[PDB]
């Protein structure tokens, strides 16, 4: 009866907005962690810990766009950090890269989660265009750091937000958007880990698939009716959302979720679809769960890195 613990950091501005935003929703026996800078922000910050970095380098405030004050910030307070991090077997750090705190704090945080045997994972993103070409060179650096500091990163470009909305789309529900990629990642885990399936995953199988590997994408796909197998596999390596594409991946685990009327015939067309794009020796751990509460849904899910 392993129950594998895991928490989710918020650092900076950007992503204590994601945090809040999360918590929002229905997240249970996932632990929250808020670490800025900014104590006013961090006072309305949601979580169940707030951490304050930096108080004497910054009295109180911002980074101030400088990543240099977000590192030392984050060392000053390593063991404040150390012990919010204590006990967890997996930990999600979500940044905005490009700004002060997040670009220099995000990397240290994740350092010190995986310095202490934790599986990490980041969750970033990169500034819009609009906001210039030194704040992108700026989180470019930060994007760097992570990936030196983490197991796997997941990075969200602003930009893509651009994608899919049309002129009136208010900001926040774009936002809303972005989020459902951490979103979506954190409960996927949860439930792979909760659910016993007829062909069961577990925590051990995301350790070999994420530990140590890079870039990685985390989707999900829900379908019906004809052709459900393949649109749900299609919807879950399609975000239009991440910069890494899941051509070339190098491992994949893969979920299939449906009702009693799950078929073979169909589990095999939606690996198909994800083998037909990743390495042809990828490391592919394929899983089943039966829920037969469901009827004509079925949900695929898949993490893949290694590129
Ligand atoms: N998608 C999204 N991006 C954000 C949000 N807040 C900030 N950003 C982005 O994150 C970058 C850093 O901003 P912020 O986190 O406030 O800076 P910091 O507190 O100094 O780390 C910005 O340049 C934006 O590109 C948010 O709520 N959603
Ligand atoms: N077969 C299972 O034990 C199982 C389960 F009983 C529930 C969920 C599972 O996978 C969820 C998942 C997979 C990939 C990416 C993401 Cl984000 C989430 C499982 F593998
Ligand atoms: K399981």
């Amino acid at each position: 009866g392993h129950m594998a613990t895991l928490k989710v950091i918020g650092v900076g501005g950007g992503g204590n907005n994601a945090v809040n935003r999360m918590i929002d929703h229905g997240m249970n026996n996932v632990e929250f962690i808020a670490i800025n800078t900014d104590g006013q922000a961090l006072n309305l910050s949601k979580a169940e810990s707030k951490i304050q970095i930096g108080e004497k380098l910054t009295r109180g405030l911002g980074a101030g766009a400088n990543p240099e004050i977000g590192k030392k910030a984050a060392e000053e307070s390593r063991e404040q950090i150390e012990d919010a991090i204590q006990g967890a077997d997996m930990v999600f750090v979500t940044s905005g890269m490009g700004g002060g705190t997040g670009t220099g704090a995000a990397p240290v945080v994740a350092k010190i989660a995986k310095e202490m045997g934790a599986l990490t994972v980041g969750v970033v993103t990169r500034p819009f265009s609009f906001e210039g070409r030194k704040r992108q060179t700026q989180a470019a650096a930060g994007v760097e750091a992570m990936k030196a500091a983490v197991d796997t990163l997941i990075v969200i470009p602003n930009d893509r937000l651009l994608d899919i909305v049309d002129k009136s789309t208010p900001m926040m529900e774009a936002f809303k958007e972005a989020d459902n990629v951490l979103r979506q990642g954190v409960q996927g885990i949860s439930d792979l880990i909760a659910v016993s399936g007829e062909v069961n995953l577990d925590f051990a199988d995301v350790k070999t698939i994420m530990s140590n590997q890079g870039s990685a994408l985390m989707g999900i796909g829900v379908s019906s009716g004809e052709n459900r197998a393949v649109e749900a596999a299609k919807k879950a390596i399609s975000s239009p959302l991440l910069e890494t594409s899941i051509v070339g991946a190098q491992g994949v685990l893969m979920n299939i979720t449906g009702g009693e009327s799950l078929s073979l015939f169909e589990a095999q067309e939606a690996a198909d679809i994800v083998q037909d794009a990743a390495d042809e020796d990828v490391n592919m751990i394929f899983g089943t769960v039966i829920n037969p509460e469901l009827q004509d849904e079925i949900v695929v899910t898949v993490i893949a890195t290694g590129f």
